[PDB]
């Protein structure tokens, strides 16, 4: 019944094949779809939302959207994504202490919204240490951190920036910042890649809104030649790759209070002594926007700027 409490149709202007958006034979097949999936026994995971990403990534092709959620509610059970925030709570204070670790080395925050009201997140890759990152981490466990995000995503920051949108928000604005990257260590960290490509692409389909990759080194072009094979044709229609004039870009697409200093913007932390790296600040933190969902949980332990 949380659906209920958040707007479950999209802007009027948003994208062709979005819930509110649909021509007649796109109801229609939403309608066939929901009826098969109720038949096979589903009963999760059958809102309008959900089933239009399927549909979207497919191209209404109810059968290969059928197969496509299939394999995805099969993938959720036996990876334990239905579990995976219930199991991080149950284990907070280990978990928090291992992901604070990497925080700094590797900054991940969510601030604030773009224009259309998308969570806004930001990922700077310059001062990763690969040597060091491996003595702290696994990939196992950063893929782990990558589908938390996307249930954490799906379960407070949708709700939330939804009620302040007044409008269904599914996907987000994402700037990611190659700012002092090595192209050697980019090239070594591929299957890394395609394994983050493979699950965002197969089980969380359409989530992706605007992605944006900034300060990218020269030569980087050519690395981008060895990801392009393994995305689809849509995920490579959200990737821009920004030059010189990336702060003029953002700013078409960002609110300039949103966006940090640095990036241009005129965003600065109320205590200019905390980390943005330790940050989580957006409507999800907003007691207006927050909805019987509760308050999403501290990824950062006692740390959390929000």
């Amino acid at each position: 019944s949380i659906l209920d409490t958040y707007p479950q149709i999209c802007s009027p202007n948003a994208l062709p094949g979005t819930p509110g958006n649909l021509t007649k034979e796109q109801e229609e097949a939403l309608l066939q779809f929901r009826s098969i999936l109720l038949e096979k026994n589903y009963k999760e995971r059958l809102d309008d939302s959900t089933l239009l990403r399927f549909l979207r990534a497919r191209k209404f092709d109810i059968n290969a959207s059928v197969e496509m959620f299939v394999e995805t509610e099969r993938w959720r059970e036996e990876y334990g994504a239905n579990t995976i925030i219930e199991d991080y709570e149950n284990n907070k204070e280990a978990e928090d202490k291992e992901r604070i670790k990497l925080a700094k080395m590797y900054p991940q925050y969510y601030h604030h919204v773009d224009k259309d009201g998308r969570p806004l997140y930001f990922a700077e890759l310059g001062g990763i240490n690969l040597k060091k990152m491996y003595k702290i981490t696994t990939e196992k466990q950063m893929l782990r951190n990558l589908v938390k995000e996307y249930e954490l995503f799906a379960t407070y920051r949708v709700p939330a920036c939804s009620r302040r949108a007044g409008y269904l928000i599914e996907t987000s604005c994402t700037v990611l910042d190659l700012k002092g990257i090595s192209l050697s260590n980019a090239y070594h960290v591929l299957s890394y890649i395609k394994d983050v490509a493979d699950i965002s692409q197969n089980y969380y389909p359409e989530r992706m809104g605007k992605f944006y990759i900034i300060h990218s080194p020269f030569g980087f072009s050519t690395m981008f030649k060895m990801v392009k094979p393994f995305l689809d044709p849509v995920t490579v229609s959200k990737i821009f790759i920004l030059g010189s004039s990336y702060k003029k870009e953002l700013l078409k697409q960002i609110p300039i209070e949103n966006l940090p200093v640095k990036y241009g913007g005129t965003s600065v932390l109320h205590n200019p002594n905390d980390k943005f790296y330790y940050s989580d600040i957006g409507p999800w933190r907003d007691p207006r926007y927050i909805g019987p969902e509760g308050e999403i949980p501290n990824i950062f332990g006692k740390f959390t700027v929000t």
